């Protein structure tokens, strides 16, 4: 997929559709097996097509902004606990265009408290999309286990939608997790 | 992995450890996009190692039966809603031994009502293992989308622990889903 500057994406003609997705994350002081730092809780979802992706969806003709569309979709996807926050332009990270349909994909990362993130997980089964478009939420393991394979490297071998794997890796880099 | 009859597995010496996992499923009359029959809700979990597997765990020295160990582990894994049912010997399907450590893996499939299954999903964030060994629950997409790839075939391209992919496929066959 080609990366576009936000200005260029916003200048695309009306035939282009805009989709927005968000990486929700929270600092986590927890330790797996009492010794492996978790560092952050970072959410993805298993999608209806058997691929991992981020929560979000299409901006429609009555969204006044990309961010209004994103928050509307997040709340459909994830349920009422997503109404505890708004993802904003300050959280914007990137825009990409893939091959095929006229779709531009905008990506955001939003910091939550761990309590807010847990609340999103705890309420997700009541979301409109649960058991339809969204098959379940999962956290991303950020550590690599002693065999050098288990954890993040194996997680990254799963199937991902569109540019989601690249969006994840860019965000993990920006968080200082790939040093 | 080699398949063993239950009698043979139960005759293994004390140095062998026994692990038990369960496929929990419920009939689901729902339709994706109003046209694709879901057929069943079937649960798996994203594990700490980045692989998909089934809920369960090790039988210990104070479990009086394989099934007591299974139910104890399920309830640690999944939380209080798993106490609404017991997986029993009538639900037993298979035993396998892989290479390496002395572990025999017993597999079960347990029918729930859709309300019971939803309750398991709805309560899983309060489980002891949530955000540690268990990164999230996911449903298995049983359909194949119009491109011939999306849905089950793509789901099966994800990373799976041990014999979990084979256990899934055997269960799906037994349910008549691979006709
Ligand atoms: O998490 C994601 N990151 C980036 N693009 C995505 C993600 N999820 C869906 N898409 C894209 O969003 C559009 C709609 O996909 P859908 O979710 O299958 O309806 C397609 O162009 C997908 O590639
Ligand atoms: O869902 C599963 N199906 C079959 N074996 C499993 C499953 N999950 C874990 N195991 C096995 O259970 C044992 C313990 O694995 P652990 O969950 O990583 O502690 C190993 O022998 C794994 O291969
Ligand atoms: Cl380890
Ligand atoms: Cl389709
Ligand atoms: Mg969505
Ligand atoms: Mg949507
Ligand atoms: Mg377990
Ligand atoms: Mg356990």
């Amino acid at each position: 997929a080609r990366r576009l500057e936000l200005g260029e994406a916003l200048a695309l003609g009306s035939g282009w559709r805009h989709v927005c997705h968000a990486l929700l994350y929270a600092p986590d002081p927890g330790m797996l097996f009492g010794r492996i730092p978790l560092r952050y809780a970072i959410l993805m979802q298993m999608r209806f097509d058997g691929r991992l992706g981020f929560p979000g969806g299409f901006v429609d003709t009555q969204d006044r902004s990309l961010e209004d569309g994103l928050n509307r979709e997040l709340r459909e996807e994830l349920g009422e606990a997503a109404a505890a926050f708004r993802v904003e332009r300050t959280d914007y990270r990137s825009s990409h265009v893939g091959s095929g349909p006229r779709v531009v994909a905008h990506f955001y990362a939003k910091r939550l408290t761990l309590e807010e993130l847990l609340a999103v997980e705890a309420g997700a089964t009541r979301a409109k999309d649960h058991g339809l478009e969204v098959l379940g939420l999962v956290r991303v393991p950020l550590y690599t286990l002693r065999d050098g394979v288990g954890g993040l490297p194996t997680f990254l071998e799963n199937s991902f939608i569109g540019s989601a794997r690249e969006q994840l890796l860019e965000a993990l880099q920006d968080l200082g997790l790939l040093q």
